[PDB]
């Protein structure tokens, strides 16, 4: 009765090493009504870009949308030429070609847009894809393997509708604040999907790709999951967990047992967010139905699965402050605003108002330029305001050694992209091997995307 999981495309590239994305509008049915929906290479989200370390593919980006767009690819070490921020724009009608040359070990990478101040919207209309990395490591471990199968990406997403059908998209004084969310959430685009699954082990690669809801991944009969990698690729070994937290724009890969005649959610539990834990989201709201069938997996769960490298020192590294604000006028406007439409419940557990040492996101200052090669420590700081902010760097993946005044999580303490920041100060050891001039910088930002998109973003060089 359930529809089944979609499966986005594995793409590799073709004879002339090319890989060709169509960004364009198109239609989705949800709870049998029709929405206008963006996509990639279809009507909605997009395929899963499938690389190699060591080697290069060129990449044709055709922009059929009537507005313009550009396409980043998070989680990427890639110079900023190609790195598709605010400064890659791609004209309505028009053509982007970028050649990515990867160097990173194996990861669950993602892409969607990042178009000024628009980002939000974009990524509601339905943009985003996947990048599966691979590298000669990761293959010799014998996980599962088999895309759509036993290896399956899981990405997960709220929407809100109009009566009309349509997305009822915003950004208003209440969304700045406190960013958009609905009431219905969907996986692989699809609203509560079954995915088969053989027994034995079973692989999901979950994305977060929300505009401003965290998640909190757990099972409906509490089988644990066992975390294997995150935003930047495999831990050293895995990680046991009963529940999962994932905010925006953050990747994990996991392991969960399924046996037969025994079906069960995933699930994401209520979590303590503003405006996240009202009704469905006040309980534990299913993401999917796993449906085990009687044909063996051949996945292992390994013992080890790689090396990280002991943190470097800290003594003689640059530190970069980076002190995230909000107007208070927004703030209170915003938070009112929620109350008053929601109430309590919005509480359980402006284009310009949001900000990065005192300055809205100015794409032609670049707020400093970064070390190449170098080790630097970036300190970031949400004391002083009450929001959640998981904090994004392009170009990099780096090591969490304080998350939001405490020593990282077993399962957040390896490759990450993307560190919390609520309310205290992380601080997170980050080095960049290529090269962002002036016109074709790095971001660094808050990836709840109405704050993003209203000032909380700034570039830097390298
Ligand atoms: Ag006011
Ligand atoms: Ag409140
Ligand atoms: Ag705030
Ligand atoms: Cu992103
Ligand atoms: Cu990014
Ligand atoms: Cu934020
Ligand atoms: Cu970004
Ligand atoms: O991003």
């Amino acid at each position: 009765e359930r529809p089944t999981l979609p499966i986005p495309d594995l793409l590799t590239t073709d004879a002339r090493n090319r890989i060709q994305l169509t960004i364009g509008a198109g239609q989705s049915t949800f709870g049998g009504k029709t929405a206008t929906t963006w996509g990639y290479n279809g009507n909605l989200l997009g395929p899963a870009v499938k690389l190699q370390r060591g080697k290069a593919v060129t990449v044709d980006i055709y922009n059929q949308l009537t507005e313009e767009t550009t396409l980043h690819w998070h989680g990427l070490e890639v110079p900023g030429e190609v790195d598709g921020g605010p400064q890659g724009i791609i004209p309505p009608g028009g053509k982007r070609s970028v050649t990515l040359n990867v160097d990173q070990p194996a990861a669950t990478c993602w892409f969607h847009p990042h178009q000024h101040g628009k980002t939000g919207r974009q990524v509601a209309m339905g943009l985003a894809g996947l990048v599966v990395i691979e590298d000669d490591e990761i293959l010799k471990l014998m996980l599962p393997k088999q895309w759509g199968i036993d290896d399956v990406p899981v990405i997960v997403q709220d929407k809100k509708f109009s009566a009309d059908g349509q997305i009822d998209y915003q950004l208003d004084v209440m969304t700045a604040a406190v960013g958009w969310f609905g009431d219905t959430l969907l996986t692989n685009g699809a609203i509560y999907p079954q995915h088969a699954a053989p027994r034995g082990w079973l692989r999901l690669r979950l994305l977060n790709g929300c505009n401003a809801r965290s998640l909190n991944f757990a099972t409906s009969d509490n089988r644990p999951l066992y975390v294997i990698a995150s935003d930047g690729g495999l831990l050293p070994e895995p990680v046991k967990v009963s529940e999962l937290p994932v905010l925006m724009g953050e990747r994990f890969e996991v392991l969960v047992e399924v046996n037969d005649n025994k079906p069960f959610d995933l699930v994401t539990l209520p979590v303590s967010q503003m405006g996240m834990a009202i009704a469905p989201f006040d309980k534990p709201h299913p993401v999917m139905r796993i449906q085990p069938i009687a044909i063996s997996a051949s996945g292992a769960l390994p013992d080890t699965l790689s090396s990280l490298p002991a943190l470097p020192s800290l003594e003689g590294l640059t530190v970069r402050k980076l002190q995230l604000s909000m107007d208070p006028m927004l703030d209170m406007m915003g938070m009112q605003m929620l109350m008053e439409k929601y109430g309590d419940q919005a509480m359980a557990g402006f284009h310009h108002a949001n900000k990065i040492n005192g300055q809205a996101f100015d794409m032609n200052k670049p707020m400093f330029a970064a070390a190449k090669g170098q080790y630097e420590r970036w300190v970031i700081s949400g004391v002083g305001d009450m929001m959640l902010h998981p904090f994004h760097i392009h170009g990099t993946q780096f090591r969490i050694l304080s998350e939001n005044g405490k020593p990282p999580a077993a399962h957040r303490a390896g490759w990450k992209d993307t560190v919390k920041v609520e309310g205290n100060v992380s601080e997170v050891l980050v080095k960049f091997n290529h090269d962002a001039p002036k016109e074709h910088a790095y971001m660094a930002h808050c990836h709840l995307l109405e704050h993003e998109d209203t000032g909380m973003m700034l570039g830097f060089t390298v």
